[PDB]
């Protein structure tokens, strides 16, 4: 213990490079939560992965104090993450909402802050705000200002690290081209596995140090309305069962792996005691050159997270070829 | 920001953590024994936490100092040091296998060596010449059985005084023979061989990486082309065009985008310098990535030009370079 593998970030801190994910559908009790990321942090998880809009920052919070207290971890050796919700994009919103999630978290600090998703809706506590006709609620947001604030925050102490989530290529570039900039986004999370792999993307970041952070890594919580029933299940892959079958692991470990050998740090969700610890065990493998060729042939373009719920604005993340 | 207790490493197939940028302190004969110390401890301010040494560089007692020196004024911890010597030849019998470590323990002044390795598969008789030949100037090969060299390793480690062992030199042949070993205890967390874009290992890195061994790269940026070991006819890779073009693209050198090529191909990379300004530019190493393009461009400079031959124990049935990886 004391030691796992880590990546440094653009601004000098480090981050576990497998992430435990801690979203769960609506129907499942908050609860779940507090006991998955004590579980997760035993098996050994240093790196935990929230926001203010899955409503479980109490119980995340919980958890983690309580894996510290416990003396399980310290917590220079837990990297916790939150986001920014849409709803406080504006300059002004922005280190309320972090100091809202630290209050909730009861956390002195958060080791990396996130613009969720970069579509701003009306300021208000409905997170999702709708009209009389049942529209989104959208609202007009400078990124740039947005991000100025974060820059705050970290600079306030409040966040170790700032980044982004959900940016594409045009967006980043926003960022990383504003005057004045004072801190690069030390990572841009999104949707990333065998079937939409990123690999433009990817090599983008790489090209200016972003680190890629893959949600959904393991073809996702599949939680409707949000991604198509009918989209394929990842884990089934004929390929991954076959590498997880010559390697004698799970095709879950195979797609994890995958994204640490491509340079990609890899979160994972799991509310289940044995598959928390499953996954812990990418670190007990490797894939050959002729294997991760296999991987990358999986590549489909499918994207199971469209968000089109927030299609239309200016903003909306994936029109683009990336 | 954080040159805190935090670095990158990755998980060795014993649950050992190795740093993935390691420095290494073999220099040239006409090098003074005593610049190794001031290297050593530069290379610990820079933030170097992998240290590569070995008996048959005759340096230890420097390279000991140096750590000891940053442990004792509060740089450093010793849990952060991950400290690699390695077997010579003249010790591969088994019962002076523990006598060898002993003995660089007590040069170093340390209670245990991170990492232990086999040198070299090739046996040379026992005694205190590293290369001992007789009157008529032939070196004296010995025959020894390296899996009974390899249970010696097993119990040094199982004594404490080595945390992880490896090997190093080892091609598909030697690393099958002891990984197929009737009654192995311990895999090899490592086979630290030449690697770089002229000489990139491709198949022995599948190869190891399917058992989970960590390859470690050295002689990364090219060798110390020290004669009469390495020919000076040979590229000198540096001054390679691709590697200095793309040293242009990322603002950085020939030599990070090396060392960089390693670490992204899953290689733990050793970098020798002792040049304060040098042994610093190669931590930046962590300040950039390539992209798979780029990974591409370097993957084609592969030439096949192994700079350390070590043909001077060419011979014996062990002679690893004979074989086609
Ligand atoms: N920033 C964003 O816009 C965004 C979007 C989506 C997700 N995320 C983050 O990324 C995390 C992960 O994404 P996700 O939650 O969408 O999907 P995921 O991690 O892809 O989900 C994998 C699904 O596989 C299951 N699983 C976990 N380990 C397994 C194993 N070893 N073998 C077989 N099945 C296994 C889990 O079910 P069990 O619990 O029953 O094991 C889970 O429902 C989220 O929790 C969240 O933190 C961020
Ligand atoms: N196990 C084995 O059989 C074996 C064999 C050979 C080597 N090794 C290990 O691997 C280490 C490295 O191998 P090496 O010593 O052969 O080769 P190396 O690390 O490839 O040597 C690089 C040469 O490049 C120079 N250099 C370092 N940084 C540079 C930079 N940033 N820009 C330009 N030049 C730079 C150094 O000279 P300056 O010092 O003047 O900077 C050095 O002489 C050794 O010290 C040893 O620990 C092990």
């Amino acid at each position: 213990d004391s030691k796992y593998q880590c990546v440094k970030l653009n601004d000098g801190h480090f981050m576990p490079v497998l992430g435990f994910g801690t979203y769960a559908p609506a129907e499942v009790p908050k609860s779940k939560a507090l006991e998955a990321v004590k579980l997760a942090i035993e098996a050994g998880f240093h790196h935990i992965d929230s926001a203010h809009v899955y409503n479980n920052e109490e119980q995340v919070g919980l958890a983690i104090r309580s894996k510290i207290a416990d003396g399980s971890v310290k917590r220079e050796d837990i990297f916790y993450t939150s986001k920014l919700w849409s709803n406080s994009h504006r300059p002004e919103l922005v280190r309320p909402a972090l100091e809202r999630s630290l209050k909730n978290l009861q956390l002195d600090y958060v080791d990396l802050y996130l613009i969720h998703f970069p579509v701003s809706v009306k300021p208000g506590e409905e997170v999702i705000p709708k009209d009389e006709n049942g529209k989104i609620l959208f609202d007009t947001v400078d990124l740039c200002a947005t991000w100025e604030a974060m820059e705050k925050c970290k600079d306030a102490g409040l966040a170790k690290s700032i980044g982004v989530s959900n940016f594409n290529h045009r967006l980043l570039e926003m960022i990383l081209n504003k005057p004045g900039l004072k801190y690069k986004p030390v990572c841009n999370q999104v949707e990333c596995h065998p079937y939409f792999n990123q690999r433009k993307l990817l090599d983008f970041c790489k090209s200016k140090d972003i680190v890629l952070v893959a949600y959904s890594a393991l073809g996702s919580h599949r939680e409707e309305p949000w991604v198509d029933p009918n989209s394929p299940v990842l884990l089934e892959d004929p390929v991954l069962c076959a590498l997880a079958k010559k390697h004698k692991r799970t095709p879950a470990l195979i797609a994890l792996r995958y994204q640490l050998q491509r340079g990609v740090v890899v979160l994972a969700k799991s509310y289940n005691e044995q598959r928390i610890r499953q996954n812990v065990q990418v670190f007990e493998f490797q894939l050959t050159s002729e294997e991760m060729k296999a991987i990358d042939g999986l590549n489909r373009n499918v994207r199971y997270l469209t968000l089109d719920i927030f299609a239309g604005p200016p903003n909306y993340p994936f029109s683009d070829e990336y």
